[PDB]
Order: C-alpha cells, then sequence, then structure tokens
C-alpha cells in the first residue's frame, strides 16, 4: 500500500542492503523514537515496496500513566537469538554466526540485568534514573 | 502448540515471543509474533505483532520478501543510543548496546565473506 534523510538509520552495513530502516515520528519517552519502518530497497512492478513494515515500541513505561501498547526491545533481540540458535544447527553454520550471537545473547543479559536492577530499587516502569 | 521462546528474561516480561510456521531454508523459522501478556477488558491481547523474515536468499527465484535480523539489530541499536543520551542513562545500556553493535560488525563480516566468496544470495555454506 505505500509508494517508493535525517530519518534513515545509518547502519554497520554498507553494501549490499536489502532494507533501509527509517524512525517514524518525534522523539517520546527518554529521548527515544519508538515507532521504526523497515523497507525494501526493492520496487514492485508499479513502485510499491516488496517491503514495509512497520515496529511499535511500548511508550510510556508500564507503571506510568497513559502508555501505548507494544514491543520491548529484548523481543527483537530473542527473535534473532532464536534464528541463529537455528543457523548454527544447519547446514549453513558459520563463526561469524557465533561471534553474533554470543555477542545477541549477552546484550540480552545486559537488558535482563538491568531489569533486575530496575525491579530492585522498585523503580520498574518509573520515569526514573 | 505453545512454540514459545525460552528468553533470557524470566522476570516481568511485558511480552511473549512465539515462532510460527515450520522451518525453512538453512534451518530456520521466518516468522514470528509477539504478543502480550497483559489483555483488554475483553480478553483481547493488548500487542499482537507479527515479523516476517525474508524466507529463500534474494537471488533465487521463488522467495517471500521480508525483514533480515540486522533490521532489528539496527532498529535496537538506535534506540539504545537514544537512552543513552537521554535523561535515564545506565550501564546496563551501555554494555547491551555496545554488545548489540559488536553482533552487528560480526553480521556484517558475514555479508562481506559470502560477497567476496561470491555466494552471497544464495544457498551455500
Ligand atoms: N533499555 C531501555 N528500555 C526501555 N526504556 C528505557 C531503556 N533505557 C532507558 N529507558 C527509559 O527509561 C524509562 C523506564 O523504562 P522501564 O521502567 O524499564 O520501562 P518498561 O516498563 O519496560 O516500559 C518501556 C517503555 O518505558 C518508557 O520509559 C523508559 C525510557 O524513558 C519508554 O518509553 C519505553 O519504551
Ligand atoms: N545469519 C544469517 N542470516 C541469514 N541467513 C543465514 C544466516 N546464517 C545462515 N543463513 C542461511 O544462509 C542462507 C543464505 O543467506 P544469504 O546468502 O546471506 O542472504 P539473503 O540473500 O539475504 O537471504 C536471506 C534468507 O536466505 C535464506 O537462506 C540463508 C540461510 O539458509 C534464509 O531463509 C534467509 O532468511
Amino acid at each position: 500500500h505505500h509508494h517508493h534523510p535525517m530519518k534513515e538509520l545509518s547502519t554497520i552495513q554498507k553494501r549490499e542492503k536489502l532494507n533501509t530502516v527509517e524512525r517514524i515520528g518525534s522523539e517520546g519517552p527518554g529521548g527515544a523514537y519508538h515507532e521504526y519502518v523497515i523497507k525494501s530497497n526493492s520496487m514492485d512492478s508499479q513502485g510499491n515496496y516488496d517491503v514495509y513494515e512497520t515496529i511499535k515500541f511500548q511508550k510510556g513505561a508500564r507503571k506510568e500513566e497513559k502508555s501505548q501498547h507494544g514491543v520491548i526491545d529484548s523481543d527483537l533481540l530473542e527473535i534473532v537469538r532464536d534464528r541463529l540458535k537455528s543457523f548454527q544447527a544447519g547446514p549453513f553454520s558459520s563463526r561469524e554466526n557465533a561471534c553474533a550471537l554470543t555477542h545477541v545473547e549477552e546484550a540480552l543479559m545486559w537488558m535482563n540485568r538491568r531489569v533486575e536492577d530496575r525491579i530492585e530499587r522498585n523503580v520498574l516502569g518509573t520515569n526514573t534514573k
């Protein structure tokens, strides 16, 4: 349904990118964006994107008022973790995937570490340092 | 038919994640659902989002287009940097961000290795 700047993310990958990732909206809680669109570099025969998917993040903490519900970052990393685990058990494994997986799991471990630190201080879900 | 992922986080999880469909190319699933642990007043999920991955390499025929893992990590990267520059920063975020960026760098290395071996977009080791 979508026809083909500052908003596009500058990615680590530079060559042969499948998609562009773009931040949607304005800065919100914490100074972060809470909507992104992943869109193909390819057109269909009449100029629509082959891929145009939106990701909406939980906007406004859980114990704070008026919060839009959505995805949280650890969910995305858990998906990527499951896919790399699968590729590693399959026919096209690689050292690079492994290194990436280990780093993804440690990123997830640090995100959980943040969750538990905020539980322990009784600030999880509030607009607090 | 749970198909639910065993996550690193074990407490206060906002959402569950599920693999949808069957194993595909390379032995991986290409569709996932992120689903609330919370319901609205009539039992519907507050969050029900689906992520469909590029299934079957870009150069082969008969491929379903979609997202690739670098996109998800690039989004999480941006978000963490924004949080880091903002009011509610943390060491934990900084460590997670550095690990996310290194994961992204290892993913690029695969891409660049497959470009140099000139197998990118094909079903080869
Ligand atoms: N790695 C981070 N992940 C999320 N949020 C972060 C991080 N680092 C800093 N923040 C900021 O602290 C607040 C409290 O977060 P929290 O208590 O952990 O939140 P949550 O219950 O999981 O909700 C999540 C939503 O909260 C809102 O505020 C957040 C942000 O402003 C945001 O809009 C969220 O998208
Ligand atoms: N970290 C990995 N990321 C992706 N794919 C991986 C990884 N590790 C191993 N694989 C396997 O090698 C094939 C060639 O991948 P590729 O040549 O790099 O890329 P692609 O053209 O972007 O297509 C992408 C689609 O390809 C299909 O096969 C893939 C997998 O079987 C998959 O269903 C993809 O969803």
